[PDB]
């Protein structure tokens, strides 16, 4: 199913480019790991790497341009209305085409940005979240699963 992964600050002001406001009543916390706040804490990246391991990643063009090189050993799927500008990754012109390009896999990872997260959140089954404190440090990694009726 579809999963989102994101890093969220505690007192965030949510506009269009941000991870959406999600309804806590609709999400079950299934894993929570708290840790010491450390500057440039290396575990932040390791968390992303572990959780995206060997899964297709979908991202919007802005996010693609902020990263700039393909995440290795992952099909990298970039959403853009325009023809692609990097032959190392897969380019698609709609959400449906992005899902289609992933094939039959156990899990699809959406890695941002705000416009892309907003379109995929309503179809998502899991969230992988890094919670960030008032001076920009992670303090907790969390996995949530969507609550079904
Ligand atoms: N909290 C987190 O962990 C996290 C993670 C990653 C990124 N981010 C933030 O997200 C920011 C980017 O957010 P963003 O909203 O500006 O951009 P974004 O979602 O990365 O990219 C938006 C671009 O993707 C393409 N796109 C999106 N939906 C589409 C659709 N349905 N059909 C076709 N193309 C589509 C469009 O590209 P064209 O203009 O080419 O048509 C659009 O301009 C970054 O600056 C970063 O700071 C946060
Ligand atoms: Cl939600």
């Amino acid at each position: 199913a579809i999963s989102l992964i994101a890093a969220l600050a505690v007192d965030r002001v949510i506009g269009d480019t941000h991870f959406p406001d999600y309804e806590p009543d609709d999400w079950e916390s299934v894993f929570s790991e708290f840790h010491d706040a450390d500057a440039q804490n290396p575990a932040d990246l390791a968390w992303f790497k572990r959780n995206t391991l060997d899964k297709p990643v979908i991202m919007g063009r802005h996010t693609w341009e902020s990263i700039g090189r393909p995440l290795p050993g992952r099909k990298n799927i970039i959403l853009s209305s325009q023809p692609g500008t990097d032959d190392r990754v897969t380019w698609v012109k709609s959400v449906d085409e992005a899902i289609a390009a992933c094939g039959d896999v156990p899990e699809i990872m959406v890695i941002g940005g705000g416009r892309v997260y907003e379109q995929f959140l309503p179809k998502a089954q899991k969230l992988y979240l890094t919670h960030i404190d008032a001076e920009g440090h992670s303090y907790c990694f969390e996995i949530l699963e969507r609550r079904l009726e």
